[PDB]
């Protein structure tokens, strides 16, 4: 029912800027699959190495499961930004 | 000669990690290349608004190129995050 | 001509949601009438310290236009977060 | 005591730049209480779709708790940079 | 195995080079000692406040393990900036 | 004049408190060191590398300056949050 007019900031776009933004979202897409897959190793990694203490150790001093959630958040955000870029909304 | 080696933080990587990170790499360098697409579509958006003070003036409220420069750091420290959960340096 | 829904993770939204998204962006526009005014606050700052050398070298190592902007660019991508936990896109 | 004084980077504050911190902590306060409110709402919504899977899925996908999460400590952090642009600390 | 040479970006560095990466991560040690040092503090504080209601209130309401831990977060990466602005590696 | 009681959050702090926040700063003062000897380095290397063209490119394509000040930004924000965990304001 035209919800995004209702919306402050909203502005027409053409069929080339939403183009655009649907390639920032498939491009998205393929990381979110290379991100699900470096987890599944994490995992894989974290099972191989039960009862290796030394190597369960390493692992938690690394934090690689926080570091892959960084990295999710900032791709996710930069995606945000790269479609306002394309967007524009008028507001703040 | 090994220069990394020489440096804190290094850890033997397997041939699964290493194309792992040329994955994240090769990845990022279709966002660079999106991101370049972008860009000349902004800068040909600013030339054809020339002389439409209005329509300047929209640009320049919208900010799209400090929103694209935004969108291109989050990317870039999301992969450069998504790479150290992979390589797991020891170091802080 | 409904080109939300030509764009990946469009969602029906109720009108309680818009008008919470709304309640954000209406909150962001005083976040930028208050930048503005610490903006002008500096530069009259700026100015009333000409030929104080002491005093534009202090300006100079506070940075506080530098400041300003990362915290403008802080609440907009906050309200941006706070309006996609509203919105609820479907989409990475 | 003085507290202030024995912490490096002091500067003393006339009564115009506290009263634009206090105005940023007070729209800080506005921006807690919508928090909030996204907060309040995100239960209802987790509430009344038990037992439908479809849209706990949904609302599991679009992970809004970790967006509004976001969007907090982005509010946050720029109140902090927008109060340093004022308060102008000496210190790096 | 010259692993390094297999990954995407790679670049030789001098000695010089590699002296000012090993900096960088020598500070960021000592930062790693303050931030547990910090992490003490908060435990005990929290221990010492056990049955005072209102300081038990007040701490949750500062939230500073959490403020810990951003802290902790934007050190590790501003690290890594600082270490690619000297390593240069030719990747995006 | 007890400025720091005329704004919103203000708690009185322990000498512990202000030695912890006071070591964050002294730290921080070292890191500023090291951010200006690598920006001291970098304009060696554009210097020596005046008609290098190739050696030009090179750099221009890492981009050193920007990553070295996005480096700057989040050390000095980790500081922030770091005394913020020790100072605990009241406020949001
Ligand atoms: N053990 C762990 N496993 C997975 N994610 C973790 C974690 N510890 C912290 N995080 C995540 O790291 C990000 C910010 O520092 C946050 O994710 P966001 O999403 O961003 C934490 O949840
Ligand atoms: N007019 C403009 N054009 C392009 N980039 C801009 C700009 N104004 C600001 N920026 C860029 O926005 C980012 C942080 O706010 C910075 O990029 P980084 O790289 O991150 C600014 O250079
Ligand atoms: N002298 C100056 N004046 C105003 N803004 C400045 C500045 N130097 C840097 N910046 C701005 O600080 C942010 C990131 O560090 C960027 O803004 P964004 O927008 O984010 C820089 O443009
Ligand atoms: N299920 C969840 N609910 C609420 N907050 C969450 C969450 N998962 C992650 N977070 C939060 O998202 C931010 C960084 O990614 C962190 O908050 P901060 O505060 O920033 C996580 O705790
Ligand atoms: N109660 C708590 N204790 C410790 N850390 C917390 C917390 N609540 C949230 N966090 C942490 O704050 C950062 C982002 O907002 C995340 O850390 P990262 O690592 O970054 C959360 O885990
Ligand atoms: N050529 C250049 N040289 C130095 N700093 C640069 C630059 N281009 C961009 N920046 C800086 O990179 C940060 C955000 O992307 C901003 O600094 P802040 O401070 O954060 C830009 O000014």
């Amino acid at each position: 029912d035209n919800q995004h007019k209702k919306i402050k900031g909203y502005r027409d776009l053409s069929q080339e800027e939403i183009d655009m933004m649907n390639r920032v979202k498939e491009l998205g897409s393929q990381f979110e699959k290379l991100i699900q897959d470096v987890s599944d190793h994490l995992r894989g990694q974290y099972n191989a190495s039960l009862h290796n203490r030394d190597e369960i150790t390493r692992i938690a001093n690394a934090e690689p499961g926080r570091w892959l959630a960084i990295g999710k958040t900032d791709i996710q955000t930069g995606m945000m930004a790269i479609i306002r870029a394309i967007a524009q909304p008028d507001s703040f």
